């Protein structure tokens, strides 16, 4: 059990959906110094916010996974902190966008498939993820990223990456994450691009309604975009399942590595 006097606060990260996080250091209890981010509770509204916090914690508490965040330690108390691991790199949304030069598809490919096995796993212990989006996801490394803890489960609404079935009944199943899933597939191969940016949420299904998708990414291959194309069936049962995308992104990444001279 981790002790308030074992983290060391250092400045502002920023304003989660919660309430201020902050970058840190947490020294063991071997003597050993680990750079941290520390996740508080704004002046969270009644039981509402401080519930859905400690829902947050308590799954983290129980997952491991190397493209899911490093949850450190809890300090329940007061206030209440969540220790991560930091991840100094930042947001996956903006390292995209400022390495589109440096960055080889090979690469983009690898996140993705990253990412999917992050949900495969997340589905088979009954969790969903509810912000599979690429400014909540984190870059530990040139060659990995960690999906976000912010959205994990089982208001300001994804709508540009929610299924149909999403919206209009609020029905969140682990086939709509495979939908949002390659919206974030998309994101990544586009460099940062927001999903549908042309529209205002009020007429994203109309959309997808008339059959209306998002469009080949420039460096996206076709077996790819075909995939995603799958993730976007209308109907849900026709979607692929995560089991099943982590073995064909992980043959077009295979294959990709083929491709690579
Ligand atoms: C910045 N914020 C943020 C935004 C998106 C995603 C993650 C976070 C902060 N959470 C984490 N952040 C990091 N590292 C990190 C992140 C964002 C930046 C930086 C580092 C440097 C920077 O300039 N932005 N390492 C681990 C986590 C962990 F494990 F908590 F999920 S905020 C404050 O909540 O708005």
């Amino acid at each position: 059990g981790i002790a308030r006097e074992d983290v060391v606060l250092n400045r502002i990260l920023g304003e989660g959906f919660f309430g201020e996080v902050y970058e840190g250091v947490y020294t063991n209890h071997k003597g050993e110094k680990i750079n941290v981010a520390v996740k508080t509770c704004k002046k969270d509204c009644t039981l509402d916010n401080k519930e859905k916090f400690m829902s947050e914690a308590v799954i983290m508490k129980n997952l491991d996974h190397p493209h899911i965040v490093k949850l450190i330690g809890i300090i329940e108390e007061e206030p209440t902190w969540i220790i991560m691991e930091l991840y100094p790199y930042g947001e996956l949304g903006h390292y995209l966008e400022r390495n589109k030069n440096s960055l080889k598809v090979l690469t983009l490919v690898l996140y993705s498939l990253q990412i999917c096995k992050a949900m495969a796993y997340l589905e088979s212990i009954n969790c969903v993820h509810r912000d599979i989006a690429v400014r909540n996801i984190l870059v530990a490394s040139p060659e990995c990223v960690k999906l976000g803890d912010f959205g994990l489960s089982r208001t300001r609404l994804p709508i540009k990456w929610m299924s149909p079935e999403s919206i209009n009944f609020r029905r969140f199943t682990t086939a709509s994450d495979v939908w949002m899933f390659a919206v974030c597939m998309w994101e990544i191969l586009s460099f940062g691009k927001q999903p549908f940016f042309w529209l205002e949420n009020k007429d994203v299904i109309g959309v997808l309604e008339k059959g209306d998708r998002l469009p080949k990414p420039d460096l996206c291959p076709p077996v790819l975009y075909t995939l995603m194309t799958r993730c976007w069936d209308y109907d849900p049962s026709d979607r692929p399942r995560f089991t099943e995308l982590v073995c064909s992104l992980s043959d077009v990444y295979q294959m990709e590595k083929d491709i690579a001279m």
